[PDB]
Formats: structure tokens, C-alpha cells, sequence
């Protein structure tokens, strides 16, 4: 319910007519919520079995 | 009962001998009442399935 839904839609509903746009925005938020660098951390040598 | 009817006929009658004039005046009022400009308004789309 990112756009074109608030103000008339019910909490339990979604509007199929505006599906693609809302899906697009949700994916966009998913993408933006991951823009970060993969820092390296400390390491330990393992001695456990295989 | 615009003309020729003020104090000549009863409140429940209409003058049959002055019909043309009264009709003409009534139409004239009808015409003058519609002298307006059809202004625009806020157009919008509907997200409804209809």
C-alpha cells in the first residue's frame, strides 16, 4: 500500500489495479535497504574435525 | 401568471386568452436564467475496477 492506496483502502485489502507500481516500490525499498559495504572482520583458525 | 392575471382571474385558474404572452415571458425567464459560463473543474482518474 505504498502509493495510490491510503485514504480509501481497508487495512485488510490491496488494490489489484495498482499492483505493479506498489510492487515496484517495494522492490526499490528492498534494494535501497542493502546499499552498504561488506567489511571484513577478524578470523580464527579451525581445529574441528573435517 | 406573469401578466394580465394579477387581479383578474382566481388563484386557482389561468387566463386562456392570454396564454401566448405568459408562455413567451416564461420562456424568456428560462433563457435569462441560463446565461452562464460552463467553468471547468478538477478532473481525476478512478482506481476503482469500474
Amino acid at each position: 500500500k505504498t502509493v495510490l492506496s491510503r485514504g480509501y483502502i481497508d487495512n485488510a485489502q490491496f488494490n489489484p489495479l495498482a499492483l505493479r507500481s506498489n510492487v515496484l516500490l517495494m522492490l526499490l525499498q528492498f534494494t535501497l535497504s542493502n546499499l552498504k559495504i561488506n567489511k571484513s572482520s577478524t578470523f580464527t583458525s579451525d581445529v574441528t574435525t573435517i
